[PDB]
């Protein structure tokens, strides 16, 4: 089972699933092999009913699509559509939150409110919305209206791009025509230009993709901003992760999907319903997290993380998961059929994301508490049905310190330099105690033994004194292997990095260091890493493409991960991807994405499936940035 | 060559292309056979980097996608993305026109103006924009602002849906949640819900597709509305079609693509540059049309149509095409490589639609005349280079009467009943002189011998007294085979239909009948057919799903054609498609689209590749509607 997942709790459940004849994502992968090479390489097009068209990577015909579309056009159009789909997932997420904030301050959704006034006012100031002499509710209405306005064309560009990057970076992007005009505007323009008989020049197509990736960045940053207003900016928390956070004697409820509008209410209502659960014979309601909505409630409330991404079905295989409460994105639809065998009640809540065979409970912001109680009562009913049944919860968990929003990191650093909090970090970059910064982001992928690339690469970078931050299921991978437990600093970290983590931790009243990896939150919270790096750039007076900062989507899967990798390149970062995107069928497209884009944005993709090699390439990229700043390395 | 195209001019150029070793779309199709059956059936998914996933239509594994996505989910998600892509092509087209009208009335683009005041005021009234006491420029600014506002969420739904269909139809659609909230909003929501781990219920997915198809309808109707304001509502015109409209001694300039913002200016400037062309040794500039932008200038100015859709490369093979002026959509990118062999200058004009190897001339509305002159001078240069070269223009053309906007049809009918113009048409439906109405729409497709389905089906329907209207390349197919020449009424039409066409034609001062088929314009002008049918519904006090009206996308190709077929079903029409869409790998999806959707919208798809059978099925659908109105048939 170690060839499927490096997580020992997942291995234990894979053995149980095999014993019980329950098909898993890994079994479905094996049944798909060998996968289509035209699709793997990007050399397939279905954009009109004359298709499907394919192109042989090498040899004889077919060499070109029926309409004359070349390999480079086909590959670029496919990639662009993936970027647009990822941007669309962040459009829905951020829009959901914008509408919730508007309803909250218009008196239409009393379960929601402004929890972080300071964040509200700082966002308003960043957008140019006046705050002096204004009620918070009116400031928030203006912020919500601004968020919604960034979805369409108007007299300004997308402000959740132009107000969040350094002016020098905005100027570079504007000179190449890459600033988005509107989030949904760019998504639609991609779908248009990639349709049959439209854009058919690889460079032109890929420039469009870069622009649409910035629409994805805007949606991410908007999502984080609005969630912090509504639910609070994260500060340091301690919790646990992995399947052992489930409790045989509790009603175990997983929140799974993405948006805190749902999960945050589940958390608060679950606390109100403790006695109702105890009347059913449980100890209480044990809310646990899967995927990004799990990360959201982990960061804000210390809700323990059950599992992530590719291994999500394993939480059900324990037999102890009473409900899985879903909103949208990254939910394997297999969960609805596995529920029949495992006893779990799978509940969908959003009109645009239903799964055949699941129970649907509409969740309206206006009736959030009422709807949450309905959902949780189904969970209590399900717990009652498993009275007396044996369960198999692996006794496996790790300690997780998290909650490192950018505000939290700045505050922690401020204990070393109150009026110039970024300077202690920069001081240690300059003196070599911190070699550089690496963001781990994105998914697991069934093609890669689960977590193997994240942990192999992180280990090498930490030994070389790289400050490692993580989001999404990259944070999930690292937390489940102990990388968020400060007890592992001595084993994992180079001496310079250990000295920095220790100095910061002791100045914040811990008697111990910060953890080896800083968890910066969910996938939308990749925007927090952008905020940190942009702040560093501004303090140094340079653009992001001069900073010793890199990113790694080491086990990427979702279209959202493709979009995020692309905006990482667009804002100026060397960006590793550890699975093959469908570009290898075009050398010209591959050369643009891995090389000549450096001349446009200063960033570039590093496609490398071997994680030891990827770590070396990421270190080389960091050290080249160090050299360009005249620093030793 | 008759197995490739039924057009004899195309056959002649296919022989020339073969002689000269020039590869065509048909050669590229042959080189693609056998095409992938997973793609043909819809049983392929590339929506994440764990793919590609496929499902065997029958037999053993694979049976399910890696994430658990079933065949019905995979098929529905693919179809939804196609609908969204078609909607996006109409979003770009309509948006282009909205921005042009706004610039025109803000004094920023003096080459554009309000040409149709009556249309402007009627649209304003339909939208609820006040006109009394307002300057035309302010009314137009309001209309342009309303058009742009329908792209995003606001306090009203998409008004280019809700104000153009009968209230009873709006009520049916609203009850099922199918009214779009915003054009680009729906496109993005499709891309979100179809991304990995989101919507995974076939009915839910397909309802989303129906809603997005209405966003496409809105874009079409907006495009027609705005183009009529700016360039004039069509009235009856006479011209010619097919390759013989090219002239060896003229500078032959094809306008190709979609938007009249470009082609309409080409037409007017070309007239201004006659002497400059005569100084180059030509007789003048001969502007000819390809595809929809050709239809636009045919309908408004009688510009002759050269060719359409699948046969577009053949215009170049004559050797006499000096320039091909492109904007976007349905342009085979092969044209840029064929240009090298044929001498043609291929010119792109839009930033989002470039073709490697073509010359790009930006075309800004603000500098339209200047840019048109630059483009046309390249065409004159190219004509000079072919002095003395032999050309082979097939001496083949047809006569085409066209320009039947809905306003033109109503005006023509008004000569028989001034205050109740639709009544003479309804009278003849009731008495059986007109059996029903069929709209032919959409593309040619290399899989179908060019025009064979359109002409075979049209012949059978006309003999059975069906009033036939046509748009796009369906109009192109019918015009190139004589169906728009009133001289063919006696041969083609049943006695009842002939009597009606004759009565209307003679009352409009022609001494002869209307043509056998009424050309209602470009693909966006499918919206004109909607306007006519909605007006008939309103005059009869019934919904469109009770009218004896059907549609046929007999040789469909583009994602736009899939979107149009879907909104035809959604508004209540039996809708034939003559090529296989990628749905046959899911029986549940096929059953929804061809049967159970009848219970939601009253429309349904008729998938039928044999055109004689398709004609019988369309007649059965018409006659069933007749029976439901208590009429003989
Ligand atoms: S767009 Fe071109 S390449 Fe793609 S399916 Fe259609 S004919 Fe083939
Ligand atoms: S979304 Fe599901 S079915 Fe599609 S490629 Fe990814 S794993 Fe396969
Ligand atoms: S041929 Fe396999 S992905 Fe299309
Ligand atoms: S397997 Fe051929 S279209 Fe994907
Ligand atoms: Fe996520
Ligand atoms: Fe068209």
């Amino acid at each position: 089972q170690n060839l499927k997942s490096t997580d020992r709790a997942v291995q234990q459940m894979l053995d149980k699933a095999k014993r019980e004849g329950i098909q898993t994502v890994w079994d479905r992968y094996e049944a798909m092999k060998p996968q289509c090479g035209f699709g793997e390489t990007g050399l397939c097009c279905r954009h009109c009913l004359q298709g499907p068209c394919r192109i042989n990577p090498f040899g004889d015909e077919p060499k070109v699509g029926i309409c004359g579309a070349t390999a480079e056009v086909i590959v670029a159009r496919g990639l662009d559509r993936s970027i647009a789909a990822g941007a669309a997932g962040h459009s829905g997420h951020a829009k959901h939150l914008a509408h919730t904030l508007k309803k909250a301050v218009q008196g239409k959704a009393a379960s929601y409110m402004i929890k972080d006034r300071t964040k509200l006012h700082s966002i308003a100031k960043r957008l140019g919305i006046p705050t002096e002499g204004q009620k918070d509710e009116d400031i928030a209405l203006e912020v919500a209206k601004a968020a919604l306005a960034d979805f369409h064309e108007k007299d300004t560009p997308v402000l959740w791009v132009t107000t969040v990057l350094p002016p020098s970076r905005v100027k570079v992007l504007s000179a190449h025509g890459l600033i988005p005009a509107g989030i949904d505007h760019e998504i639609a323009e991609i779908m248009h230009r990639t349709s049959m008989g439209c854009d058919a020049d690889a460079q032109n197509l890929l420039l469009g993709g870069l622009r649409c990736s910035l629409a994805d960045l805007a949606g991410c940053y908007m999502g984080t901003d609005l969630a912090d207003i509504l639910f609070g900016t994260p500060a340091p928390v301690v919790t646990e992760s992995n399947l052992g956070v489930l409790k045989a004697d509790a009603v175990n409820v997983a929140v799974h999907g993405h948006n805190p509008v749902l999960s945050d209410i589940i958390v608060s209502v679950s606390k109100e319903m403790e006695n109702e659960a105890r009347a059913a014979g449980a100890t209480g309601i044990n809310v646990v997290g899967i995927c990004c909505t799990g990360n959201e409630v982990l960061m804000r409330h210390g809700i323990p993380a059950c599992t992530h991404s590719v291994s999500q079905e394993m939480a059900m295989i324990t037999g102890a998961l009473d409900a899985m409460i879903l909103d949208y994105q990254c939910i394997q639809p297999s969960v609805a059929t596995i529920a029949e065998c495992t006893g779990t009640t799978v509940i969908t809540t959003m009109e645009m994301s239903k799964i055949t065979g699941a129970t649907h409970v509409n969740f309206a912001e206006e009736a959030a508490v009422e709807n949450a109680k309905q959902i949780l009562r189904l969970a209590i009913d399900t717990f009652k049905r498993r009275k007396g049944k044996p369960v198999e919860i692996p006794n496996i968990k790790t300690k997780v310190v998290a909650g490192f929003s950018t505000e939290a990191i700045i505050n922690a650093l401020s204990k070393l330099n109150a009026n110039d909090p970024l300077k202690p970090l920069i001081d240690n970059v300059v003196n070599g105690n911190i070699r550089g910064v690496c963001l781990f982001a994105g998914c697991n992928n069934v093609k890669v033994p689960q977590d193997q690339n994240f942990t192999t690469i992180a280990r090498k970078l930490l030994k070389q004194n790289v400050l490692v931050v993580a989001t999404g299921c990259g944070a999930g991978a690292l937390m489940r292997h102990g990388f968020m437990d400060p007890a592992n600093v001595d084993e994992l970290c180079g001496d310079g990095l250990k000295a920095v983590l220790t100095a910061i931790g002791e100045a914040n009243g811990l008697g111990g260091p910060l953890p080896p990896v800083l968890h910066m939150g969910s996938c939308v919270d990749n925007s927090r890493a952008v905020a940190l790096v942009a702040a560093l750039a501004n303090r140094l007076g340079v653009d992001l493409d001069r900073l010793p900062v890199v990113a790694s989507a080491a086990e990427a899967m979702h279209e959202k991960a493709v979009a995020a990798g692309t905006w990482a390149v667009t804002i100026g970062l060397p960006t590793h991807i550890g699975v093959l995107p469908p570009i290898t069928g075009s050398l010209p497209v591959t050369q643009i994405l891995t090389s000549s884009v450096k001349d446009i944005t200063g960033g570039y993709f590093i496609v490398e499936l071997d994680p030891e090699t990827a770590a070396d390439k990421l270190l080389a990229a960091i050290n080249e940035r160090r050299a360009g700043l005249g620093l030793p390395w």
